[PDB]
């Protein structure tokens, strides 16, 4: 056997840097549900592991030239990384380059106001123009409105893609603070869970508003052909089964709210 | 190739026999989302199938003396369906000998009362003895009481397993019956899904109440090492970001609702 190399990403709260990381070494310099997901994986496949941050920050995707794949997706497909424990969300075009357990959280996109924003849904995002409103700038979520059909998300498309200044951003984090900065004039395009996560945040002034528009979880990857596969996916279930999962949920997103 | 024999089980809406069966042949003897869900999938994985309805009408468990597995999980187990496309929920147990595609559908085990009833949760029907309570007698659900270290669902089991008249009943709709039929003394425990669609039905007398206990999904399930199971697994990722499962639901659950 030899020690397991995890990519995963510095994503709130799945995984972040201690406030004492310098302090700390390996392991040990992260916290978070993913971190607390990746030890109770291991222990139950029986692995020695080593946690690292997605080199170039992404998620995953292709480039349509190149035909190279970024993020932890690309990690995983050139063999730099053993499995991947994050919230990567589990679509086709990954599921066809990689392997994924059934997945282990829930979530959907789902709309992030500043408090008093007058939107209620994507419906209504839609329909005017006074605030602008868009997603991350690669992931599945942004993909999810290239790609859609359905009427209203396909009209939210044309306009993020051609809105200026740009409407996408780099990280979650910096979506947050632009919709917490632009007094109601900027909305966020998110998933559920980091959404839900964030509006039991400190200065506790967004919310989330509207059902969500798809409905899909997150998943462990690891390569084609891994050795791992079978044994995580198992894990994932037996975690799920115990309530463990759901523990680890209240744990990061609502033990320790700061909102009431 | 060859034609796909496909196992599924009478429960609504997700297979039923249509009104008129008696005069039509085949796989037009029935509707409902998993017929429509089966028509999709067959069409994207390139095959003919035949619909039939499981045997002894079980969803597949284990006997613990003759390690005999029945239900839908027993005719792929012993190959006499090569696909089992039914609301059949994906577990450890059963993850252990038949392959799952990724979940189709979510739900999570709750609460249905006669409307009027004084309970609004699990924790509540524990507390008191007034109120008998049961599940289906055989699937996921009992076993998940039968399992569970949860303090109250354990309270919840101990109690289940030892009351007579007996609290286990053999299908939803003997479950249902029960509920209507009880003025209000006797609870139900079932899924979600099952529950959300029977608060939409004539005589609109019941409801679910209080969140759900657990969190997990349905699966199409392939015995291992099936030549089908990839192709269906791609096949439900692709139905389900294409808005298709969605869309169905809303059709089999909400469109024609009953009660207003
Ligand atoms: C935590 O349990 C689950 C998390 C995610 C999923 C899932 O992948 N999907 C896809 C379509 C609807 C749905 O729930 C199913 C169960
Ligand atoms: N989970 C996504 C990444 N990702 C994360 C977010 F917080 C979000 O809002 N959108 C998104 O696509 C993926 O796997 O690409
Ligand atoms: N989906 C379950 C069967 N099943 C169905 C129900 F409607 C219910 O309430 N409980 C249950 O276990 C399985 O796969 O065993």
């Amino acid at each position: 056997n030899k020690t397991v190399v995890v990519t995963t990403i510095l994503e709130s709260p799945y995984v972040m840097m201690k406030k004492n990381h310098e302090m700390l070494e390996g392991n040990e310099r992260y916290e978070g549900y993913c971190v607390d997901l990746a030890a109770e994986i291991a222990k139950h496949c029986g692995f020695k592991y080593k946690l690292t941050i997605v080199g170039d920050g992404k998620y995953g995707a292709r480039d349509a030239d190149t035909k190279i794949w970024n993020g932890m997706v690309g990690e995983l497909v050139y063999g730099k990384a053993d499995i991947a424990i994050a919230p990567l969300t589990i679509t086709l075009v990954r599921e066809e380059v990689i392997d994924f357990s059934k997945p282990f959280m829930s979530l959907g996109i789902s709309i992030m106001i500043k408090k008093g924003t007058p939107i209620e849904s994507a419906e209504d995002l839609s329909k005017q123009t006074e605030i602008a409103y868009g997603t991350l700038d690669s992931g599945s979520t942004k993909e999810f409105f290239r790609r859609s059909k359905i009427a209203v998300f396909d009209k939210m498309w044309t306009y993020m893609r051609s809105a200026e200044p740009s409407v996408f951003v780099r990280t979650t984090a910096e979506g947050v603070a632009r919709v917490r900065k632009s007094k109601g004039k900027y909305a966020y395009l998110l998933e559920s869970t980091m959404n839900e996560y964030i509006e039991q945040r400190k200065p506790c002034d967004t919310m989330k508003v509207g059902g969500n528009l798809d409905s899909k979880g997150y998943g462990i990857a690891t390569p084609k052909g891994s050795s791992l596969g079978n044994a995580v996916n198992l894990a994932v279930l037996k975690l799920n089964e115990q309530g463990l999962l759901d523990k680890l949920k209240n744990k990061w997103w609502y033990d320790k709210g700061e909102c009431g």
